[PDB]
């Protein structure tokens, strides 16, 4: 049995590969499709990888696709519709309180993906904001009976969030709350220690953001939701990363980085579950879609736009296409759980790579005429 | 009261970020688009940071925000412009003796941003060369009294620039002069201690400069505005930023790296007090926009480009979206004052991060068909 | 003799260049067209240069270049017109097993680059998948007297593919398995103890490959194509390179990083031993060429595009041209061999050095108006 | 005296920049447009700054400025522009012998800036090939009486070449040769010892040259003429920079970088003393312009290009503006010789600094609608 007795178990695995620290502090501000990560040993099918994640610290769910909420992507609608599917979504506070309170009680008063409470409703979470009338806000949102809200703010550190977290801690014990936005470890001590119970990582990273080109706050989104996250697991605390998501290899290797859920704010966007109705220019079938920094929420600055992009159909057949995603990628990483694959990342045993580039421009399609690039 | 005796008022405060001299030691010629400023705490309001800032060692001003002399951006028009919203303009000598005198005897002959002097006159300054010939220039404006001038040339280390400081300062005690061009802190040294009273900062780096693609010389501008600011402070001497300068976002870490005010050339230029007027080019109302070093200054070799850009009204509409830009990002990071966020980063709490191309193109707009970039 | 006795034989040979593992122990994630090799010495002509190089442990070829198994790209006919010039072809196993029976009894019941075997019939292999109905298919292509079997998948390193090794090499002996793909050590170790007689290295970097955007997985190329083949020369085994090949450069610097043959798909694709035939849009004609990942192999995920690309007519005019673009490449690196070429590579004399991307575009073509770009 | 006694007549002057030796040894190949050189202190005028630079051990310049001998440049007509103008020109090989004769009888059977010899005929060299044929042309180069010849090849470290040199230093010992193409130092010394005069380093980084994207041998040009000269004047040796040069800032960089004469291949082409003559394409007034490793030189490979470039007139209005620009670029380096620039480079006392992609991107013009950009 001498074989055994040399280390135990483990064979001899080379070190190839840079693990997520020696990665994170070489200083350079890396982001989603800068790097990418080296594959393991896989002893199990593709169809039995859970994907089970978790919101907050009371609330688990069967996807980690949560999304964002502007008043160009969410509503009751795709509230129901990701519900249907296992994730969670919020609604916007960009209207009256009355119409967000009509909101959030139309998707409670409604497949295996459960995502439904102890008493078999949907749930279903909100946004609000920070400013001192947001009390008569989630008042009546409480009233409603929502169970996670989201303190959505450009800045996640000020004194009036952490004044608010304190302001439903002591009267609403049962509610939870979603702090952000933060993208460093110093503002993610300060919401936690105030009694955060997960958090919403990255600013400027957003695909309607320009606020870095603006206000040059924020950082690259794939470090912030490393550095973030590996604070926040010192505490037991979730993060949620916004931002910079174009297909689901990005969600797949953001969740890879020590987020638990990740938000999905324009590849949700322009759906049948969507607000507004389609329009038509250069007979392309798109759907406008807005952030709230533009200046068409209602001397005033602007840290966003209002664009438009193609549609992509109804969530109930696009939403597979991604878990289906996150679970050949979670295959071939080599773990059986997203759990997994953070306990392989912050172990050390998974590894990753930096990607100059021209790496990067030959990790798509080239050295041809023309192609058709159908995901599903 | 154990917990005060371990450390004392300050809390943790983890190491995320990198403070500014472990950026800008690591060689690489970082510019402003290529790093960004992370957030910090915030206990206090929008409306009331108070971006006083310093033009020379005597003269202060309401706001940072100053022009370029070049002939097609300011006259004495956009000179009371500027000095009714705080900042101040230099006239361009690219022109007559005499034209200089009347132009800068037509603003001081002339809301609450004050920037007028001891006898409520206006503050106003103009550019002045560094030839013999000049001497009959900047008497005459002299006698004009003007307050501040700018030795403006290519290269601010010559014998004859410091010939001419040494040829101003036993003159005119009460004259202050603005040396430059400067981009390293070897000619900063070879300026300040010919008794200059504030450097302007930067070569090369103009929207219009193409001298680093014609003669080789300059650096990137963002290492520039930190390592002469660094030097200058010794001495206690503020530096003035040029060129690229596309937004708002890179005025507000330019003078966060060191700089007092910043010198806006391009993005202040085809305005309503611009020099000559509007014209048409494929139905886009633009204004022409040329520097000196283009051989339309007047065996020569060139040093700019003549050109053209499309027109922003009036200033009074744009410099208050500027300072409440700046005034929004100096929330964010967390400092009630300039002179606090100058000391937030000499001290070593305000911390950066590198960014890199990926995170470039994503920190712009990015994963849609089209949008409107209406900034306010 | 004092001058031998202080050193023997060798000269000074000054110490610039970069050796291999200095360059892809950095940390970056290195591409073909992102470093490049330095000359040395020559003292022979090109034409003698040997390019014989090994497939497996028991096959070598005339000629290192080697076609990949797609539904686009060979068939028979581009089999028996690479084993004419050297080579060898694999046929792609997206058909039924008795279509791939004949057409691998085609290739056999069929100048002087040889590459047919002890019985003068031509080295020709395939294709096989890696499911458990699979065994019908190489047991059939056993009876049809194959060669060398292709274990195609997407991540090399399962359980399935390790069962089918041992499945295979109880049975057959004298049959020959490529296992792949590989990208990193570790499953080339978990591969190689299996008894695998060759690697196949490198995923994601293909022309078609879209599963580093999608599923997050892989690395560049030539990192991988290095580590690899540094891993496997300790027990005696070859690699073969998929995919970032566009020219006659690539295969050439891929293969003087450790691998003996290089894997050609988008670059072979389009002759007149293709599948299908030509068509035309825009008066260009091209010929279609498909990846397996593509959703056109037959709730499922896709790993690759259908597109095409322009033809390059009759490979039996196309690859002498490759073959003399690796003979002069072998010429000005400095060895009359490719087994000196890669003793030189690990014996640290022959060095490279990494390349910017202002280097990189200008190492193509620039500065110039229009251009006729001929390769031969 | 005590302010003497401390260090003794040099100032304090910061250690802002990099020297030459920290810049090149941080192993990445940096290019022309990669990097750019700090400014320093003058005290002199344009006009007075002496262009002098050595070709080889006895033949010096009153210009850096040669041309290379490609067959669509260089002629009798361009050599006699050049030597009127204190250059040199090279005829080149592709041609019969007797035409290269006559050529050369032409130009020296044949405005201060002199460039001829002791007798007041015309310096003028030649390009001759390695090839046993081409002792039959340089004897009867020299019956014409060539004083300068390039031993023109892709690579200068052949056993062809040094034979070569061995035949015609024994032959003709008032004759002298250029060796190349180098690239590293290796091949440097390998073509000293033999005897070589001068070196002409650099290859693929040519306008035409793809042997970079085929052959995948070269490095990156800046680096090359750094190291190469770094070698070569260890025994007084002159290099000529061949290739990578769009503007008068990149010659003037490339001789700051140890090089003391720069080779013009694309930058002289489409003049009036160009060879064919001007035709039209799209109503652009354009010469066409063609390397030998194109197959329109005359089973081949090709290592470049054919195409065409714009034209820019006379060189006698050209070439002035040439030696302006490297006059204003020594000027604001600061030194009053190519001389002391380069003793100033090797010194440690002029310093570099590296740039990024997004400050290379800024160094240009940027955020305007359109310019007309002329040099002079
Ligand atoms: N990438 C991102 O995550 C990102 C970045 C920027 C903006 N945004 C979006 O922009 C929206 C608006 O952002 P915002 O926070 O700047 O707008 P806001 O109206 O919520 O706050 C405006 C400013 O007032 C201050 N503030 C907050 N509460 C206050 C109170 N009681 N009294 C006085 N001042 C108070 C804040 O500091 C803030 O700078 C947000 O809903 C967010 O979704 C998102
Ligand atoms: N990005 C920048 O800041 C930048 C860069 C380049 C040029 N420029 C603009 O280009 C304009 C002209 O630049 P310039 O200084 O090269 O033109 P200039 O006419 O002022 O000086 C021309 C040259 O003569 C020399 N000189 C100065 N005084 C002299 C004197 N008495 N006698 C003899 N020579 C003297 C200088 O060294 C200079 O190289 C400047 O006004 C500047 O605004 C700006
Ligand atoms: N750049 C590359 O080299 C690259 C990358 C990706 C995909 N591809 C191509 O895509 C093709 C298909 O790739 P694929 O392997 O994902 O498709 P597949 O049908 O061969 O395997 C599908 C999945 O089932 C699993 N599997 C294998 N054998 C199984 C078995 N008996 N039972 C249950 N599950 C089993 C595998 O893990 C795999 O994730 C491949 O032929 C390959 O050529 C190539
Ligand atoms: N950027 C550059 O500087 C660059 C790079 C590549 C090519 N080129 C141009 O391409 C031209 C041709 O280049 P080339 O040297 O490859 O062509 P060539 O005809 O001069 O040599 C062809 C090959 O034969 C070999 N050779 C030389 N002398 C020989 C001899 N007596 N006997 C047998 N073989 C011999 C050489 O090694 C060479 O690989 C050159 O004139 C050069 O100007 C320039
Ligand atoms: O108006 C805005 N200005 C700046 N950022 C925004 C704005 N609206 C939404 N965002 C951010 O963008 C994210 C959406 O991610 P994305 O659309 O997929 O890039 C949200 O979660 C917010 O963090
Ligand atoms: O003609 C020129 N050649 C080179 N630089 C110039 C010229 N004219 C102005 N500049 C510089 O460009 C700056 C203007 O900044 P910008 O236009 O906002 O890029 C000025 O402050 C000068 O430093
Ligand atoms: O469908 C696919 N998805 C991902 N990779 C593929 C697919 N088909 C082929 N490949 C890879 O692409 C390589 C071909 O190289 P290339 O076409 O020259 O880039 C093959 O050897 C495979 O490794
Ligand atoms: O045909 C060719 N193939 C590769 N390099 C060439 C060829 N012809 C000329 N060159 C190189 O290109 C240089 C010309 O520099 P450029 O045209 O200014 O880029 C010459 O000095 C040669 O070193």
């Amino acid at each position: 049995m001498a074989d055994y007795l040399i280390s135990g178990g483990t064979s001899y695995v080379p070190d190839d590969g840079l693990t997520a620290q020696q990665l994170f502090n070489c200083g350079d501000g890396l982001t989603y499709n800068d790097f990418l990560i080296l594959p393991g040993y896989i002893d199990f099918t593709a169809d039995q990888v859970d994907l089970t994640s978790a919101l907050t610290k009371k609330i688990t769910l069967k996807t980690p696709l949560v999304s964002s909420p502007m008043d160009t992507v969410t509503e009751a609608g795709m509230a129901i519709a990701m519900a249907l599917t296992g994730g969670i979504g919020f609604i916007h506070h960009n209207c009256t309180p009355e119409f967000q309170a009509n909101e959030v009680r139309k998707v409670k008063k409604y497949y295996p993906l459960a995502s439904k409470d102890a008493k078999k409703q949907l749930l279903c979470g909100a946004a609000i904001g920070t400013h001192e009338d947001d009390k008569y806000r989630l008042d009546l949102l409480a009233q409603a009976g929502v169970d996670v809200v989201v303190l959505d703010s450009s800045q996640g550190n000020s004194i009036f969030q952490i004044n608010m977290i304190k302001y439903i801690k002591d009267k609403y014990p049962n509610l939870q709350v979603i702090g952000g936005n933060v993208v460093t470890a110093a503002q993610a001590k300060n919401l936690i220690d105030a009694g955060v119970d997960a958090l919403r990582v990255g600013m400027g990273s957003g695909s309607i953001c320009i606020t870095q080109e603006v206000l040059a706050c924020g950082r690259p989104q794939a470090t912030a939701v490393y550095k973030v996250s590996e604070y926040a697991r010192r505490f037991g605390v979730p993060v949620i990363a916004d931002g910079g998501i174009q297909n689901v290899g990005h969600i797949a290797k953001a969740l890879a980085l020590g987020a638990s859920t990740v938000m999905m704010g324009s590849l949700l966007a322009a759906t049948t579950e969507a607000p507004g109705e389609y329009f038509f220019s250069d007979g392309i079938r798109l759907k406008k879609y807005r952030g709230m920094g533009s200046l068409d929420a209602m001397i005033k600055v602007a840290q966003g736009v209002s664009g438009a992009v193609q549609d992509k159909g109804s969530i109930h057949k696009f939403v597979p296409y991604l878990i289906a995603g996150i679970q050949h990628s979670c295959q071939d990483i080599g773990a059986k759980s997203l759990t997994q694959v953070r306990a392989m990342m912050y172990s050390g045993e998974l590894k990753f790579e930096k990607r100059t580039s021209s790496a990067q421009v030959e990790g798509g399609v080239h050295s041809l005429h023309s192609y058709e690039k159908r995901l599903f």
